[PDB]
């Protein structure tokens, strides 16, 4: 277990885990690599070696997260700040549990892995010295510490030296609740939070998208309480020094677009935003690998190599894998540290202040434009909207672009973004990753056309016009663009075929934005969105 930093079984002994007789304390990523590929391991726990070097794991009966059985205990210390599912107006996954039934659930897992060979990875939370989380993972799978270590901010011997747990995650993956009727909940599986305890307890999923998201949950009640924007977001900054977020749904592209090659890549998916500027809470990306083109991506593609890490994805005896293939699960993905692309920023991943922020969405209606330049009530009003629609028409509206995963009411984060973007002078728009008249998604080429026209500020100094209805300002033109999709109008055999969709997904927007009228300035904004 690595060099002068490891753990004694007595310190994990006061966790409640007993009986361990080989710990392997800050795993390489060499044996990682051995673990992963012994012959005799069976099931879930076994990974494959593929043609690209890279190991190939199935994460069992779950490939994405549950919400559903996701659980906040309620406490004095969670009780009058958290936004719980049983009494605001807005939905969400924020259950709450009883202090009782946490104590069964420890009890659970930490006999799950007491007695057993186990892998701890400490690692970091968040860039800064001064926000971050010092995080402790327990696990007795391989390729979930493989999982952390990718993710998560790997410390440096000097930082591991006097290493602090403030937070602690045990999986317990393999273990389940027999208990979970008379409990009142809903399955015997289990993702639970303690901010008394500062623990996260895992059981039934193997998914490692529970730790990730489950630590981005927890930034999201911390920093806003301070005054620091907490976003779901990817991040990059041009050679002047110019930032940019792009926030977005799944499958929006928040990964695909922000790995351009001609700007350095800060993140990829979750980010503060404090005095000094916007910073990554995380030590690696995670990308979506169904249908992957090396054509279109070559930089993604590149980072598939050892150390990296593939899930659910077909691969053929051959050693070679089979992108298109999506029999296991459309969400299939890989994830690889940072630095398996070229151009990032070094050696820590922050910047400046953003000036300039994207929305990105993917319209299945049809119906919005490719790019439009919003006003600052727009911002807020589609900010709280969160809106997307189907994949490869049904509406989705998620409050912050990320509502599964905050845990304070979504006004007090677009509070904290408005006073973030004044300050900087930040610029918004609007950018349609989906589709059109045609009934086939935007390409890609046009899409990083559109991105570059924002950033280099062709945009901002376009002639514009104004759609009816959504009443976006949409240019007449842009360079490395075709001017027949920029109206969203001319791809339809008739401006009245995009009317009567354009009217119902004026409606939808209008009905979600309601619930956000109990407030003297939501009651403001409504004046912002789509009008009939
Ligand atoms: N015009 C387009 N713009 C962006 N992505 C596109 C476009 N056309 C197809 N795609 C595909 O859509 C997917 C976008 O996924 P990406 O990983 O960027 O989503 P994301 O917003 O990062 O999702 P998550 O929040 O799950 O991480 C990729 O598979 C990409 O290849
Ligand atoms: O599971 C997810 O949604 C993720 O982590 O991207
Ligand atoms: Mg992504």
């Amino acid at each position: 277990m690595r060099v002068n930093n490891g753990l004694t079984p007595q310190e994990l002994e006061a966790y409640g885990i007993s009986d361990v007789h080989d710990i392997v304390y800050n795993p390489s990523y060499d044996l990682l690599y051995q673990e992963e590929l012994d012959p005799s391991l069976t099931g879930y726990e076994r990974g494959v070696l593929t043609n690209l070097g890279a190991v190939a794991v199935d994460t069992g009966i779950f490939t994405g997260r549950s919400p559903k059985d996701k659980y906040i205990v309620r406490d004095d210390t969670t009780r009058d700040t958290f936004w719980w599912a049983d009494k605001g107006k807005g939905k969400n996954d924020n259950k709450p549990l009883s202090p009782e039934t946490w104590q069964h659930l420890k009890g659970l897992v930490t006999r799950q892995l007491s007695g057993k060979r186990l892998f701890v990875v400490d690692a970091f939370c968040g860039a800064n010295p001064d926000t971050r989380l010092s995080v402790r993972f327990i696990t007795e799978v391989a390729w979930q510490a493989h999982f952390v270590k990718n993710m998560f901010i790997r410390p440096s011997d000097e930082e591991l030296a006097g290493f602090k747990p403030d937070f602690i995650v045990m999986n317990g993956a393999k273990c389940t609740n027999p208990q979970w009727k008379e409990q009142g909940l809903n399955s015997e599986n289990f993702v639970a939070f303690n901010l008394t305890e500062r623990m996260q307890l895992i059981g039934g999923t193997w998914y490692g998208g529970e730790m990730k998201k489950g630590m981005f949950s927890m930034m999201n009640y911390l920093l806003p309480l301070k005054g620091i924007a907490s976003m779901h977001c990817s991040a990059n900054v041009g050679e002047k020094g110019d930032v940019a977020v792009f926030f977005g749904l799944s499958g929006t592209g928040k990964t695909t677009l922000s790995t351009d090659p001609k700007r350095r890549l800060i993140g990829d998916d979750e980010h503060g935003w404090d005095d000094d500027g916007v910073f990554n809470f995380e030590g690696g990306c995670y990308a979506k690998t169904i249908k992957l083109s090396k054509e279109a991506e070559p930089e993604i593609y590149n980072a598939i190599r050892r150390d990296a890490l593939l899930e659910n994805v077909t691969v053929r005896e051959d050693g070679t894998i089979d992108f298109d293939d999506g029999s296991k699960t459309e969400n299939t993905r890989v994830s690889y540290p940072i630095y398996h692309i070229d151009n990032i920023v070094k050696p820590v991943s922050k910047a400046g202040h953003a000036t300039k922020v994207i929305f990105l969405t993917a319209d299945a209606f049809g119906v919005l434009p490719p790019v439009s330049r919003l006003t600052a009530d727009q911002t807020q009003y589609h900010f709280l909207s969160g809106f997307t629609a189907k994949l490869a028409p049904t509406p989705t509206f998620s409050a912050c672009f990320g509502a599964a995963f905050l845990s304070l009411h979504p006004t007090q984060y677009a509070e904290v973004l408005v006073k973030r973007m004044q300050a900087a002078g930040a610029q918004a728009y609007l950018v349609n990753t989906g589709w059109n008249g045609t009934g086939k998604r935007i390409s890609i080429k046009d899409t990083r056309a559109i991105i570059d026209a924002i950033l280099n500020g062709s945009l901002d100094n376009a002639e514009t016009f104004t759609l009816p209805m959504f009443n976006l300002a949409i240019p007449t033109e842009l360079p490395g663009v075709d001017t027949k999709i920029l109206d969203p109008r001319n791809t339809y055999a008739s401006p009245e075929q995009w009317q009567e969709k354009a009217e119902t997904l004026a409606k939808l927007f209008i009905d979600n934005f309601d619930k956000y009228t109990d407030t003297p300035a939501g009651a403001a904004l409504v004046a912002a969105g789509p009008k009939l």
